[PDB]
């Protein structure tokens, strides 16, 4: 990093440092130099263990955040690094060794440290030696001090410390619901950023309630990301990362309006955001990264939604756009597994035995508690990617994940503990309860393929290859042997409990699919019986 730069100021970092974007598009942390912001360090908060909040509860903390955040918050700044601090003495840092670039931030002519100082919003630091490093404009620091100290202003005041109350309804269903009609009835409310979860996902500041909320973006579908929960691992939806970076970039520590027009059953309201006269969910949809959902169809943006997705889906970008290592010894580990679906694509998936007693234990709890507590129907409407309950055919209740949202009576689910799927009607779906979810037992259901075949691109090739599959082993304990893992789910052997038989080389001796080969040391043995096998055909 340079010594001298201008950047675009990111986000603000309490009352002592901000996040900066370079030229080169990195992101740097700044400190300011020779100042330290209030702290709470010295007095007892016990009667604030485990719900302290450094930004309400420690005092001119939020007057300090808030003269940086409306000074500062999207603006180019002059910085000029003054010195490095190996690790922060402060009490509370992350990690416990915390380098800190010390630096003198300058807009316009203001001095920010010095503006800071000067209100007794920052405090200056003082030096034992002469040789420690230090702010480049030290004496203008003191001076600013000398007037803080000769006003009285902020840490400098002799009077009442300010006190902050800010409710919180932040993902509480109940408390959620308490507030939705007022909200509503408030039509735009102004409301600060204070955190974007994801792409469509923020927590808003509303001052004139002065409480904190989560907030949806109405009308459209954003990627959601990565999953790596029990059972469950995944990359995310394309361009997940960069909606989410397009939404930090725009609204992070912006004043906005938002209309609230409904809520989730998670607790967040669901509305439209609007920015400097922008309207964020159109925004969104015209850089391609979401799309326009049908709930959209209703509201007076409508228009707007469709012209931004009309010119989006015209460049056809973003939203609109394997080896494995080689070892000695071939695996060789068969364990028993039940065959519960095969694809049309000749997949399948499988449920471990040894764990069939807790999925059955699970279901009883979960149907028991839903017999107790039935769901309402149609009172929730699923968001892709979002877990939940869902009744099939036979009329019982399993643990599901929404793949696709075409309309309210049409919600494609997929059941996680045996992986078929199902288009049902939001009046068959309900809210999985935290008691029953992966963070308790885990998806039970995993996809495989066969190793060593290819899957017949002739659609009729390919039928008769699953039909054998599915009259041989659905619905049966099998035994199987993870052989590698390939872009997609991993490639398997499988072995008919009884004669042991290999099941993919059946298909092979059949003529119903051919082999694939593998270049690996660990498959040249099994190659040559899978390409003998398919000469014999």
């Amino acid at each position: 990093m340079d010594k001298q730069f201008v950047a675009k100021v990111m986000q603000v970092l309490n009352a002592d440092a901000i996040v900066v974007k370079l030229n080169s598009g990195d992101y740097k942390t700044i400190h300011l130099s020779s100042i330290r912001p209030p702290r709470l360090e010295g007095e007892n908060t016990q009667d604030k263990n485990k719900k302290l909040r450094p930004l309400y509860d420690i005092p001119y903390m939020f007057e300090a955040r808030e003269f940086l955040r409306k000074k500062l918050i999207g603006k180019k700044v002059n910085v000029t690094v003054d010195y490095i601090r190996p690790a922060s003495p402060a009490t509370e840092t992350v990690p416990a060794f915390s380098e800190r670039t010390c630096a003198t931030v300058t807009i316009g002519g203001i001095n920010i440290a010095e503006a800071l100082v000067s209100k007794g919003l920052a405090t200056v630091i003082r030096y034992r030696q002469d040789d420690d490093q230090r702010s480049s404009h030290y004496d203008e620091l003191l001076a600013a001090e000398a007037r803080a100290i000769k006003n009285g202003k902020g840490l400098h005041s002799k009077k009442e410390v300010p006190i902050h109350r800010v409710a919180d309804i932040s993902g509480d269903t109940q408390k959620a619901k308490q507030f939705l009609p007022f909200l509503q009835r408030a039509g735009r409310s102004e409301a600060v950023v204070e955190y974007v979860f994801s792409g469509s996902r923020l927590k808003l500041y509303l001052p004139k309630e002065t409480c904190l909320i989560t907030f949806l973006l109405a009308g459209i579908e954003c990627p959601r990301g990565a999953r790596n929960l029990p059972g469950l691992v995944q990359e995310g939806e394309p361009f997940s990362e960069e909606a989410t970076l397009f939404t930090k970039e725009l609204v992070l520590q912006r004043e906005v309006e938002v209309e609230v027009e409904s809520m989730d059953k998670a607790g967040n309201f669901i509305g439209w955001l609007h920015i400097d006269g922008a309207n964020l969910s159109v925004l969104l949809v015209e850089h391609a990264l979401s799309k326009v959902h049908f709930t959209a169809e209703r509201s007076s943006y409508y228009k707007s939604l469709l012209s931004a997705e009309e010119a989006a889906k015209q460049k056809k970008e973003k939203v609109w756009a394997m080896p494995v290592l080689e070892e000695k010894e071939r695996s060789a580990s068969y364990k028993p597994v039940f065959v519960t679906e095969i694809t049309d694509d000749l997949h399948f998936y499988v449920q471990d035995v040894e764990t069939g007693t807790q999925l059955e234990k699970l279901m009883e709890n979960m149907r028991n508690d839903i017999a107790s507590h039935p769901p309402v129907e149609g009172s929730y409407a699923p968001r892709r990617g979002e877990f939940c309950i869902a009744k099939f055919v036979d009329g019982e209740w399993y643990r599901a994940r929404v793949e696709k949202v075409e309309s309210p009576a049409k919600i494609h689910v997929f059941y996680i503990d045996y992986g078929n799927r199902e288009v049902l009607p939001s009046t068959r779906l309900g809210t999985l309860s935290p008691a029953f979810s992966t963070r308790v037992l885990p998806a039970q259901a995993t996809e495989y393929a066969f190793a060593f075949i290819q899957v017949p691109q002739d659609d009729d090739a390919r039928t008769d290859a699953v039909d054998s599959v599915v009259r041989d082993i659905q619905n049966t304990q099998c035994l199987l042997n993870v052989e590698h893992l390939s872009a997609g789910c991993p490639h398997v052997t499988l072995q008919f409990a009884d004669s042991k038989g290999d099941v993919g080389l059946g298909l092979v001796k059949e003529g119903l699919v051919m082999v694939e080969v593998r270049k690996e040391k660990q498959f040249q043995k099994v190659i040559t019986e899978y390409l003998n096998a398919q000469e014999s055909a």
